[PDB]
């Protein structure tokens, strides 16, 4: 069988698991909304005991986050368009979402030119020229090795605001209606472009994509060691009641 | 190959996927220690907007939680006797360990006897009579339908302490001794019985298989709905900066 398969692959290197995800700690960027609005939380931890006199022969730590920290999964219900879509929140997301095909749109050239790199429906056909169709309900990934840059450089904030590759609405729309995509997936803080704002829609991708029931990955990490087709994704993101999304450990399976 | 079997398989529905995890929620019971110890953080969160002046468009959650929380996994560092293992946390563990074939032993009809049924070696045996031996580096799933019990008679806490099943120190030993697992899961809050302070060493499961370099499940659901052997578990933890462990969605790809 498949399953039978797969076990031989990876245990004998035949298929290896690529981490597509950055370690949570204090220090890694959230995203940053304009001032007047609640803000998205950073990673904390703190000891509960470290094989000590609060517990002997133990070690482990309370966390606290946003649902939006770090590498995490987006699902519909964190946009106001994904509203009243079925199993909009991550507890209600049918399983058979979270194992799937994925393709890799390099764009990382593009990135390293211009901050605003953006992914159009133009790049996608050419993509689907070399590569072949994009199959149906697949996990669309924005390769920009981003996820290098560090520091500020990151969520790369100007005075107009956030500077970082997206998708326009064409391309998103065009992923969705045309292509039935599961998900689409960045290496940046986000999902939409860092000017993705001023889009129409605003933030298309979470207004498109959620809207249409829809899935969004943000801050993976390692995406150039992905193949354009071929690979399995693992994206199952925390069981949290009405969750609108969680941080995940996201991994690529690949021949 | 054996990937484009896999996503075949998926999309057809010949190759299920079974969640075998709790929602997260406040009111889901997480261990109890003796009193003067540090205590396990039940999970918590709070609205940071609801498509409101406090983000016009979406909604998202501050959430708060133990690494021990919920339908979660143990690694290495959580014992003092795993604390020195190479890639003892759950952010150094190879990506490899959490994709494998799984192994569910049954063990309900004796939980459902007594509170305090223990696997052993000779169940394991007698398992292995049937199901042939249990293949190197597996995952080990003690079912006992635990699960289905809420309220009190979750953690099924007495005078004299919480009662559960649970393994036995030469069960624990067996597995990795003389099967070399790859880690051990259970239905109840821990990997240890209820009363496995009393055992030697003290939480032998904890003590053994963390020492041993091996991970540890709690907390599962619907361990009734796999295979005995022929499924593969998907267990990803957190990338928890020097974690011990995570909650985590767990699941099953079954034929
Ligand atoms: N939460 C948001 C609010 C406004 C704009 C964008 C976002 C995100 O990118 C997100 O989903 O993390
Ligand atoms: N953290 C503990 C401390 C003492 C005994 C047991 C435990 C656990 O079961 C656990 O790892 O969740
Ligand atoms: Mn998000
Ligand atoms: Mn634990």
């Amino acid at each position: 069988s498949s399953l039978n398969q797969l076990v031989s692959g990876l245990a004998s290197g035949a298929v290896r698991i690529v981490d597509l995800t950055h370690t949570l700690d204090p220090d890694f960027p959230v995203i940053v909304l304009p001032p007047e609005f609640g803000q998205c939380a950073r990673f904390r931890m703190e000891e509960i005991s470290a094989y000590d006199h609060r517990g002997p022969a133990w070690k482990w730590h309370n966390i606290s986050m946003s649902e939006h920290t770090g590498t995490h999964f987006d699902a519909p219900s964190h946009w106001i368009s994904g509203k009243d879509v079925p199993n909009g929140s991550v507890d209600e997301i049918p399983a058979e979402a979270f194992v799937g095909p994925v393709v890799v749109i390099d764009c990382s050239k593009g990135a390293a030119e211009n901050d605003d790199f953006e992914l159009t429906p133009e790049i996608i056909a050419g993509w689907e020229s070399e590569h072949g169709r994009i199959p149906e309900d697949a996990w669309v990934l924005m390769r920009t090795d981003w996820s290098k840059r560090r520091g500020a450089d990151y969520l790369n904030m100007r005075a107009d605001g956030p500077h970082s590759p997206g998708p326009t609405p064409e391309a998103i729309r065009f992923l969705i209606e045309e292509r039935n995509i599961r998900g689409f997936g960045t290496e940046t803080v986000g999902t939409d472009a860092g000017q993705g704002a001023h889009y129409v829609p605003p933030y298309p991708a979470h207004y498109l994509l959620h809207g249409a029931g829809k899935y969004g990955l943000q801050c993976l990490a390692n995406l150039d060691q992905l193949p354009a087709t071929g690979a399995v994704l693992i994206a199952a993101p925390l069981k949290i009641k009405n969750g609108t999304g969680s941080p995940l450990r996201v991994l690529a399976m690949v021949t």
